[PDB]
């Protein structure tokens, strides 16, 4: 587990939620 298991997405919460 990272910090809540599937932290980062892939493009929003993945590219850090998209620069917020």
């Amino acid at each position: 587990w990272l910090r809540r298991i599937g932290k980062g997405v892939k493009i929003i919460g993945g590219a850090a939620l998209d620069h917020l």
